């Protein structure tokens, strides 16, 4: 789709079984996910933007289906204010910015 | 243009006679700049972000050019990690994500 910026750009994503809502944002360099489970292996991270740092779990090679289009990745999970869909998945189901 | 997300998508930007790196945001509801000298009154706001919140100085009716596409809105200015270009003056210059 054409998704405008009138309004925050959320969609709903399937994750583990799972539906959210989630923001596309083209700010951010990973996806990172409020608490839930996952399969596989994972490791501590740390992330920052405003406002500091938070603490978040590592998960690689989670797919995930964004708006219908799927794809795999990495997924942070951890307290986020947002759920949020970073350029990580982004560039997978072909989003760009255009003007 | 198309700006595609396996990097970073930033610009340069003019605000106030001068050019600086910024990030096309879609996750920010608001444009904020690092500490910078601005006209006019300012009035407060809090933004949260991934860590917390940070205090900001909000500054209307800004001249502020992107990429060459020239918009007037809001400035927030303040701690922020990077500049960010958020939804209010993405919408002034057009921008849309596609999928
Ligand atoms: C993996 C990450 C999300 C870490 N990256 C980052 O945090 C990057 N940023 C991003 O990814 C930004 O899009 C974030 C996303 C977000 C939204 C709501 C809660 C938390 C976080 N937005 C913000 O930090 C604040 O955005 C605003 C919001 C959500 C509301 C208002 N009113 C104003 C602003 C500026 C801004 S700083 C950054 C480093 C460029």
């Amino acid at each position: 789709p054409q998704i405008t910026l009138w309004k925050r750009p959320l969609v709903t994503i399937k994750i583990g079984g799972q539906l959210k809502e989630a923001l596309l944002d083209t700010g951010a360099d990973d996806t990172v996910i409020e608490e839930m489970s996952l399969p596989g292996r994972w490791k501590p991270k740390m992330i920052g933007g405003i406002g500091g740092f938070i603490k978040v779990r590592q998960y690689d090679q989670i797919i995930i289906e964004i708006a219908g289009h799927k794809a795999i990745g990495t997924v942070l999970v951890g307290p986020t204010p947002v759920n949020i869909i970073g350029r990580n998945l982004l560039t997978q189901i072909g989003a760009t910015l255009n003007f």
